[PDB]
């Protein structure tokens, strides 16, 4: 059964914010990793996990409509030079996909696909968990200045 | 410190073909799940999965010897519309990064950047147990018919 041909394009739009997330925040956690910065490798890790299960989930829904899932057009990737830029940046593209999120959610929402509706509802959810870890690290950099946030990075992972 | 330049923009390269191995595989596997094509889903998934420890490797390679990596430009996908095509598909791409592959490690030996060329030797291995794999399937397709094989597998599944 074809779905609703506005919902798969909704759908295949998310999935390329997904695709640029699973980008940015690999290289984000490597480059952590590289710079000997443990927790935020291991917390950046996990979420360009959580991204490609996202991704998976997208891809799934978006083939079950008859729809094609676009694995092709990767969006720009917003790499930080530093700790700070690369949290900024990885706070902007949620946002971001966020606002797309819940204009989709809204459109299923309008023809009747509760199943595309609740599932990107538990994507949402997901990400805003995701939004409010980027807010106080954020503070607590704005706080403290980046130079001290690392050295406390460093100190209390021991 | 930092690496051979030459060294660093093979590891780039060949990270490139693994990001289009990712994205390929990974469509595939899904595209054979939906069709209720278990254990091709299976194989396919698990395939995806290793590009992506793969990547890791080149990823975590090129920062440590100080160079960029490259997950902003994806090369071209090509996606199959039935098993066999698909199967081809994995086949051609793997074949050319099994070329691309014995180029670097000869390089990177030549410099003796042995950690470079051990890792390449070691992903190398993985990648002809694929292309292994992907002959034997390509052969029974052949043999039995792209009709015939499908219908094999659904009686066989279930
Ligand atoms: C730069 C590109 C990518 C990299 C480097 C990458 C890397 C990884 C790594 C390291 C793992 C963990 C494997 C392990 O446990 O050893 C993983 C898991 C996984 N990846 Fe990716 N991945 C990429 C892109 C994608 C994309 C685009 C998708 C889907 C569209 C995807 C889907 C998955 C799924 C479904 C899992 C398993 C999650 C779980 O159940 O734990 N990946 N990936
Ligand atoms: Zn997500
Ligand atoms: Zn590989």
């Amino acid at each position: 059964m074809k779905g609703d041909t506005k919902v798969i394009n909704y759908l295949n739009k998310l999935l390329g914010n997904e695709l640029v997330a699973i980008n940015q925040y690999f290289l984000h956690a490597r480059m952590f990793k590289n710079w000997g910065l443990k927790r935020l490798n291991d917390v950046e890790y996990h979420e360009s996990i959580d991204e490609m299960k996202h991704a998976d989930r997208y891809i799934e829904r978006i083939l079950f409509l008859e729809g094609l899932p676009n694995l092709q057009d990767l969006g720009k990737l917003n790499i930080g030079e530093d700790v700070e830029e690369m949290l900024r940046s990885d706070l902007a593209l949620e946002l971001d996909g966020a606002k797309n999120l819940r204009e989709a959610i809204g459109y299923a929402d309008s023809v009747h696909d509760y199943v595309s509706r609740d599932m990107m509802i538990e994507i949402l959810r997901d990400e805003r968990g995701h939004i409010d870890w980027l807010r106080t690290e954020l503070d607590l950099i704005q706080k403290m200045g980046l130079q001290n946030y690392l050295q406390a990075q460093i100190r209390e992972e021991g």
